[PDB]
Formats: C-alpha cells, sequence, structure tokens
C-alpha cells in the first residue's frame, strides 16, 4: 500500500507524461523491445519491425504506447482502486496475448528508466522509489488475476 505521500510523487511525474504521451509511450516500448527481444515477438503488430530506426518511424506503434499509457495513468489516478480497470487488462494479457507476468516487470523497468531520462527534477530517487511501489502494486493485483484464470506465470 503506497501512503498519500508516494501516491502524490507519482502522479506528479505523470502529469509530466501526459504533456506527450506519445512520445513516451515510444520510447518505452522501444526500450522494452530492445532490451528484451521476446516482448516483441507477442506482437504480431509490430515483430516486423526489425531496427530501433524502423520502431521510431512505426505510426502504429506510436498510436499504441498512446494506448498503453494511458491505460496506465488511469490505473495509477486509481491510487490504488484499480479493481476495475485491471480486469479487462488481466483478462486479455492472460488469455489472448498470452503476457506472462515477467514481462510486465520488463515494461515497469523501461517506463522507469523513461520517466528517469525525461523527467530528471521530478524522478530523484524519492519518487523512483514510489513509482517502483506502483507498479509493483499494478503487478501484484495483475498477478492475482492470473493465478485465478490459471496463468500465474
Ligand atoms: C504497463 C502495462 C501494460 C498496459 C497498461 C497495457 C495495455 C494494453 C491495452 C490498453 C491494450 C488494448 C486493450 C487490450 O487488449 O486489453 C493492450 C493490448 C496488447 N498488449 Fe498490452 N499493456 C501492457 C503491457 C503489455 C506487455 C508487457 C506486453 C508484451 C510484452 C503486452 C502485449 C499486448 C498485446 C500483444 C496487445 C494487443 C496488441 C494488438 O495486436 O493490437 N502488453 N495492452
Amino acid at each position: 500500500v503506497l501512503s498519500e505521500g508516494e501516491w502524490q510523487l507519482v502522479l506528479h511525474v505523470w502529469a509530466k507524461v501526459e504533456a506527450d504521451v506519445a512520445g513516451h509511450g515510444q520510447d518505452i516500448l522501444i526500450r522494452l523491445f530492445k532490451s528484451h527481444p521476446e516482448t516483441l515477438e507477442k506482437f504480431d503488430r509490430f515483430k516486423h519491425l526489425k531496427t530501433e530506426a524502423e520502431m521510431k518511424a512505426s505510426e502504429d506503434l506510436k498510436k499504441h504506447g498512446v494506448t498503453v499509457l494511458t491505460a496506465l495513468g488511469a490505473i495509477l489516478k486509481k491510487k490504488g482502486h484499480h479493481e476495475a480497470e485491471l480486469k479487462p487488462l488481466a483478462q486479455s494479457h492472460a488469455t489472448k496475448h498470452k503476457i506472462p507476468i515477467k514481462y510486465l516487470e520488463f515494461i515497469s523497468e523501461a517506463i522507469i528508466h523513461v520517466l528517469h531520462s525525461r523527467h530528471p527534477g521530478d524522478f530523484g530517487a524519492d519518487a523512483q522509489g514510489a513509482m517502483n511501489k506502483a507498479l509493483e502494486l499494478f503487478r501484484k493485483d495483475i498477478a492475482a488475476k492470473y493465478k485465478e484464470l490459471g496463468y500465474q506465470g
């Protein structure tokens, strides 16, 4: 459970992400794909991309990054009361996209890295720790839904 202070650090940097959601999404998905190539393989939509240049030029990738960040921002703003937002997501990612929880840890690391590169002043260690907790809560709650559905892993 994050404290109110922690949630404030989380949403303060997230308000900054909102100024350029598309740019953040692209950086995050590209980082995810480059750091963990197995993740790109889950996207039939994007697996044709072979280089970072191709990824940066993909408008559809940029479009999905916004989809991803929009869903995540709505979750973060619920400050833990994200049961309704997490249900459809867990269901689709477990059963449809078949995304292991480990891959959610990978994108959490990409998110934190990109937030740090773009918002050093509002993403000091205290904010990093708070965001890590927030992303951990997200993962914890998603994992519980996965386990229920028979996908814990
Ligand atoms: C911060 C975590 C993530 C969020 C908030 C998120 C959000 C979304 C949303 C909103 C959709 C569209 C609706 C849906 O299908 O549920 C989606 C689709 C999808 N996501 Fe995620 N996602 C996340 C992480 C991941 C990860 C880590 C992978 C792969 C390693 C993944 C793979 C997919 C795939 C394959 C689709 C369908 C893409 C398509 O073909 O249209 N997602 N995601």
